[PDB]
């Protein structure tokens, strides 16, 4: 709502939403992650990075070979445009980017990186 | 949150929460379901219904033989505990079910009975 | 094997296969796609759809965008390499196309666009 | 070839068959699972585990909450047919179980219980 989203990982692997829409007269967004289940990061753990829908594949190769001591990131990736930490149950972390970071027109992604779960915890963005 | 949640079910054939909790102090508890996306229900139609673990295969099953004119449910399926129709992009239906038809102890699962839609949407349901 | 493959996809939207070899002195490639279930195309249609695994997301998105008479695939998609239409039960179509069109040591991806079937329906394939 | 399959299950949380056939005649059958992949039990670790579909959801909740050395399997519990280990990368195990465990004109489904997994790792066994 306004120009902000609360999104959970979950025990099940995956994410309540699956579609965001940025309005265009935000001038920052906030994505508050938290995982209300109860299995460990190191099982478990979710992350939200957002790429263009083109650099998807990229990062989350990139990533899920970084290892969870790295939130399962490549380190200074520059297709990452906004990224939160690697949480676990019970844990919470938000990220605010600048819109102007998006232009209208193009597709943008976002997912998690640890291993595996970018094939249900992905999901759209768009600026509108 | 107290004796109701809000469900959406969406496009990429999920549910926005898999689990839920009905509290004992509950007398009534009722799910409001709506459906954020755009595709029409013959395609990507969803429903809420309620079943003890056991009986979630049962009820998928006879339910994905009735058809769409029968919501994808059986009538008068005794397994059912409660269930919505089956709504398609910006429908919305709720309905509310007695707590005392669930009891301590049992697994229940919630889910989507549209053709394949309950491999991921599925979700547990217990009274605490 | 040699220069043809035969698939199924079922109502449970899983293919048969999760890997296709191409062998690099291979003209032109036959994919013979069959749907052996029961249910219709628009509760349950497969096509079987090749891009690279960098193209993948785009093409899954536009593709449910496009709806069932464009048999979920945006017209001219610059991504698809190859693609068969849209089958429902009992149906069968083959696709056929020029190996050239592949380079080896790239990655590519074989998948449903029907909407939310490409999570558990897709797969690699490999010049070899 | 016999009363045995061999079976895959790759780091992309895929087994390499949807459906596995066991001929009456066989006095027992056996399965051979392979992990061909790069990551470790605890990230990606898989096993094949077989009950009825009707018990299937109760296997995997349960199994999901008794970690990983319980090989997310709930200790004894008498809805699993028959079950690997949970292995990782490079490793092999396998299971033989009496074809008298099994009745025709029931549904069985085999699947990996590790989170998240069993939606997409999954597939059906018979008796013929
Ligand atoms: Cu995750
Ligand atoms: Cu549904
Ligand atoms: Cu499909
Ligand atoms: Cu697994």
């Amino acid at each position: 709502a306004q120009c902000s989203v609360d999104i959970q990982g979950n025990d099940q692997m995956q994410f309540n939403t699956n579609a965001i829409t940025v309005d265009k007269s935000c001038k920052q967004f906030t994505v508050n992650l938290s995982q209300p289940g109860n299995l460990p990061k190191n099982v478990m753990g979710h992350n939200w990075v957002l790429s263009t829908a083109a650099d998807m594949q990229g990062v989350v190769t990139d990533g899920m070979a970084s290892g969870l001591d790295k939130d399962y990131l490549k380190p200074d990736d520059s297709r990452v445009i906004a990224h939160t930490k690697l949480i676990g149950s019970g844990e919470k972390d938000s990220v605010t980017f600048d819109v102007s970071k998006l232009k209208e027109g193009e597709q943008y992604m976002f997912f998690c990186t640890f291993p595996g779960h970018s094939a249900l915890m992905k999901g759209t963005l768009t600026l509108k």
